[PDB]
């Protein structure tokens, strides 16, 4: 508590043309790793383009951290092959939350964050001020395989005994 800052919640949207890890299909599931954190969503059976709609949340006791996202086939009764992996830096939704934003309008974008070569953003991802919540939305092209995409949403939750922002 005394280095909480708050707690990240990663919204695992989906998974846009995934790669094929079965004969067909593949069994997509999405590993989240931030520090010594390690979280998983659920499987989506047979579907390249899963919809988990999942939250995952994280303590976030450091501005400066880098989520990892990594998705996997599941085969039942033998091993997980990759599916491509990505990152994203939290600090620009850090920075955000720490601005006045009490009183700005709702759809009030704060920062924008543009896709670059060192970057896995497949499109400018919009830090938004709307309906009393700041949130960042991600589309995320993976690493490391020949397709697939997943869409993801920060939300922030607030901790009260911690550190905070
Ligand atoms: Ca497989
Ligand atoms: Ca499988």
């Amino acid at each position: 508590m005394d280095d909480l800052l708050g707690l990240l919640r990663i919204r695992i949207k989906r998974g846009v043309n995934l790669a094929v890890r079965d004969i067909s299909s593949s069994d997509p599931y999405v590993v989240v790793k931030m520090g010594k954190q390690k979280l998983k969503t659920r499987v989506i059976n047979k579907d390249v383009n899963p919809e988990w709609n999942e939250d995952l949340t994280l303590s976030v006791t450091d501005s400066n951290l880098t989520v990892l996202l990594t998705v996997y086939d599941h085969d039942m009764f033998s091993k997980d092959d990759k599916m491509g992996d990505a990152e994203f830096e939290i600090k620009p939704y850090i920075e955000a939350l720490r601005m006045q934003l009490d009183g700005l309008p709702s759809g009030t974008i704060v920062t924008t964050v543009k896709p670059s070569r060192r970057n896995c953003l497949a499109e400018e991802s919009r830090v938004t001020w709307v309906d009393g919540k700041l949130v960042q939305d991600l589309v995320l092209r993976l690493r490391h395989v020949e397709c697939g995409e997943v869409e993801a949403q920060l939300q922030w939750i607030d901790l009260p005994g911690s550190k905070g922002l």
